[PDB]
């Protein structure tokens, strides 16, 4: 348990752009310690980034190639957090068959 406590916002969970860096925040101060996992479905293969702010909170950026609709999941020890998963429309900025799932996991540990 403790996923249920933790929080996300920013502007690349609500839309984003092809090849613009998606931004959000991930607050996991009452959380606690425990695994954190990030991950982006859609057409193609996002790259994704992290940020330990070393204050509870993690910046997060992905960047994805293709417009179309794409899944951005946070879960705590495997359990998705509140809005977990997270529907972003990418636009294209003013193709090869199937979808990928690009997932990064780490320990999260209180400072």
């Amino acid at each position: 348990g403790g996923a249920h406590k933790v929080r996300a916002g920013g502007p690349g969970l609500e839309r984003a752009e092809a090849g613009v860096p998606a931004e959000f925040s991930i607050w996991t101060r009452e959380a606690g310690a425990g695994g954190l996992a990030i991950a982006v479905e859609g057409p193609s293969k996002a790259e994704i980034s992290f940020e330990d702010r070393k204050d509870g909170s993690c910046g997060v950026a992905y960047v994805v190639q293709e417009p179309g609709d794409y899944e951005v999941s946070v879960k705590f020890n495997e359990e998705h957090i509140p809005d977990s998963p997270f529907v972003v429309p990418v636009a294209s900025p003013s193709g090869s068959s199937g979808s990928w799932k690009v997932g990064f996991f780490k320990r999260n540990r209180p400072p």
